[PDB]
């Protein structure tokens, strides 16, 4: 299990300038316990961590992304909050997948102070709810963290 | 575990050299996912972050991946990811973060994916790198991850 849980590291950031170590820490997480599924080929997507969508300057870089290699797009997405609001970053990705540039299904922001999750699925209407579970994976973000 | 795509298929796919954020985040993927579980078994007592700032400010060098003492809040091992435009500058950068600076760092790797070579340098080799995947601070070969 974890060295250090989320719950320890946010409980020990008094003056907050551990903030960036705790967002890579959660990247590092995330990335490390959905690698294995990938190359075990329980999921077909590859855990890709901050990697830019396109080579404008403007792209988006999401923290983690599943990717597609044979298509060439990112078809999870999900945003780790750094002195952001939760509910703000997820204003953000819904655009994201609703603007159909990406190929992306399925988006997740979490929020790693209070360790709480919005998802957010194409085709839902723009509406977020509280949930860790990504269906195009199968499973329970939560628990890799 | 095998990787679905070797480094050698994915530099061999990209004949028209579009692909390197993609390789080289994939290199950063590989290292932090093989590295993890000894950290989180206690086999080694630092955690392998990708893309992380050694100190404050937009002025902080941030390397590809490092093991990071939590105790004494430094990164004690750091890896840049390049091709062969970047070598150069990745040697030189990895000698002067350990020599020039108090970081913390024992020893830095560049490791390119392009020839699949590495390179390592540590504190007190006189500015010296070697051709090495092995970290003796981890007792490590990082090349069985990649
Ligand atoms: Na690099």
């Amino acid at each position: 299990s974890h060295p250090i849980s989320l719950k320890t590291l946010v409980q020990e950031d008094d003056i907050g300038v551990n903030a960036p170590i705790i967002h890579q820490s959660v990247i590092a997480r995330l990335t490390a316990g959905l690698y294995p599924l990938y190359q075990s080929k329980k999921i077909p997507f590859e855990p890709l961590p901050e990697t830019m969508l396109t080579e404008g300057y403007s792209s988006p870089v999401p923290d983690v992304l599943l990717y597609d290699h044979q298509t060439e797009e990112a078809k999870v997405i999900i945003e780790v909050c750094q002195n952001s609001g939760l509910k703000h970053d997820t204003s953000k990705i819904v655009k994201l997948i609703e603007d159909n540039a990406y190929g992306i299904l399925e988006g997740f922001v979490f929020n790693y102070k209070t360790q709480q999750w919005l998802r957010y699925r194409l085709g839902d209407g723009g509406v977020a709810t509280n949930s860790s579970f990504s269906e195009v994976l199968q499973v329970d973000l939560n628990t890799f963290v």
